[PDB]
């Protein structure tokens, strides 16, 4: 239940945590992993499969090269103590496929190499997510 | 008081609870009954009459082939204990016309064949809705 | 501080409390006084100067033929006990110019001819609004 | 985490606290410093790098000629007791570059020439922002 | 999960929707059905089995001569569209035993004699409560 | 629907906006008009008929020598734009009887002598309250 | 940060999920494990070390024979997905000492014998709590 | 506007961040600086001038040997970024008189010796509080 799932248009600017994609006059700001960003050139058209996240005081967009990745993102968020910034850092470090498998396997060690994930965090994931991927 | 009542564009993807309709660069994600979905081919343009639903932490879009159906949807929601998922399941099982008449007639038996509706639920509807359809 | 102030496109449907204006694939639903509605034909392009109203559980759009009217609408809302439905009924009965002057003059009698406005209501307006128009 | 970062289209109206920029049928209302406004002619296309601000009961857009300015705006807001109206008045009086440097230098005197900023206010800024610009 | 279930002390005042019971220096204000009230004399000690009701902007106490009645009260409240004032009016008209049985029997007619209960209301109760009493 | 309507005990301290009344070990802090305060000596027992006011982030108690006054207080609060501090200042200046009659009579002039009440304020009262006293 | 940590007085009633303890005229309702309850006779004085739990729409009290137990209760609650009812059921089945040690040892099997705790639940505890007991 | 300003009774337990003071059967839990605590013996009667702090999900009590101290506490809280825990740590380190004067003098150095107060924090205080003490 996200509403905006892809945004396509001319890339106006590429910073290092985000990008602005002009879709019909409206410049949309989506954030993505540096990896995603890299493959993006200003001036050229581009399409991200996005997760949209709404709270009482914000609406942020999150971008990815495919929804199989975006979808995984939404999942990470389903863990108690997983914020967007975080999920984004997790993906910056474990590509979608790379991640899914760590989580099936219960590879704590792997996850632990992520900024902000102690033993306890890593394991809450594997526990709540092992079946789920 | 819904704001977005129809969304028209190229169908980017058709999953089984939803579809993404690109409307001018912006890929919109609407959900609909499998029935609605069926009649939808990727690649081709398409238009859904939508119910838009806003809460503190989400904005979901709900799609239908016509507003006479969409409108009925909004109504189902008007019942205490009727969530979107639910209304959607009710329609998955009773087409708009099929439903309206069950509800006028007070056909509990009929409604009961819906996933998630006991005697008590079915009757809250018929009671609050019998006049209303 | 409203965000969306006008919506222009092909009129998809004209009901009696509202209209849907397709603006680039997206069908927007604005509400307006029957008067406004009247001047509107389906099939044809059209532009309303809109008031957009956001709460925790809704976003409604309100349409008018000009912002001098729309702006007055926003004002009505500034009165304690004036809801959108109401402001809309007030305008359905007193055109923008017609209204502004009633309110400057303190013409309670006039306002009283509005559905839902007792002595007390009418006067809260004139009191809080007399200077303001 | 702002969502809408630029809006491009035909300028429908230029008032003195804001402007409406039609982006694909949808008239967007952004506010900006008179300075920004000045450089804007009705009838002509135009692009503002915007800050979008969402609360429980509103969504306002704020416009600037560049994001280096817009970005500074977002920052001002990061101070306890700095509202949008305010940040806008601060920029109306100190251009982006002009401001950044006042804040690095700790030039209270300068800031004090802003409507609504006593000693105490000015200093909360310099204190929380001196490093930040 | 109510917290305060009885309040015992000298009756300071008996009005017609409520009473103040001083419990150790603190004058507590509980509301009750006129019936309950009747049996109460100022000056004398007294004990009510109370329902305590907390919201974001209030804490009201509701009093009864016994918890078998108080408990029923809490139940009435469990119905969608049953406010405290209401439950209190229902009891003012149907004593606890009298009521329980109407609700088991499904005696709409009976309930209908209550101020504020149409067909539809009465039936929501019987439906959600028939098993429950 | 206030909960605590009187508090009786030894006066621990008398400041100029409030007093602490120890009721069984618990020191309660009620606020009152200087007038009320005056008649109060530390060391001695005392009883105030109180209005209790609960919000998401506070619970304040308001004290008076009688509930006919306290009750009027609650009423003042019933006006859009009347805060507790205010109602308290209004009573500091117009005793209960003095006030009730100003409000019946529509004596704006009188009310206007209150700190914080312009023409417009005074009249909102008289309008919403004239019948009510 | 609980406020009310013990309540002492005459036991007015002992039901099977709770008890009412009159403390100075005010009948307090605390809930406890059947075990705690057992040791309690109506008519006699009694003291529970309580956890007090406040939300926007309720204030519940939870009772125990000692705070070493009560304190553990508060802890259980510190787990994502642990509600009061739950913590209470956990203690109904594992006395305080019995529990602490299961949690240090990581004895999932043990915890699993609790109503409402699957593998995943049990382990979230042991993970977040193993160090903590 | 605090409600509970003192609590007097037999000290049931003295831990190192708090104490429980039984006031008429009800054991109240107040927190205080170790200093305050020290002077407190279990078994004996005792009185703290308290600050009471209410939020949507808690009510905490804060205790001191006098209100001149308690009052200062409330003030600390008036600073953006000053939480209760904090104010308590500040007082644990600077007695009331000691503190007031640091803040008048603008003695950042002094404040800096407090756990959790960088340059920036210390100065927000002195700035917002210098006049205020």
């Amino acid at each position: 239940e996200f509403m905006i799932a892809s945004v396509r248009g001319e890339v106006l600017e590429v910073a290092l945590d985000h990008v602005v994609i002009e879709a019909a006059g409206v410049g949309y700001r989506v954030n993505a992993t540096p990896a995603t960003l890299a493959t993006l050139r200003q001036g050229t058209e581009a399409r991200l499969i996005t997760a949209m996240i709404v709270r009482e005081d914000s609406m942020t967009l999150y971008g990815f090269p495919d929804g199989e990745t975006r979808d995984l993102f939404l999942t990470l968020l389903s863990v108690s103590g997983v914020g967007p910034r975080l999920a984004m850092a997790a993906l910056a470090v474990h590509d979608a496929p790379a991640l899914r498998q760590v989580l099936a396997d219960g590879n704590v060690a792997a996850l632990t190499r992520v900024p902000g994930i102690g033993k306890r965090g890593a394991e809450r994931m594997v526990l709540e997510l092992r079946d789920k991927v």
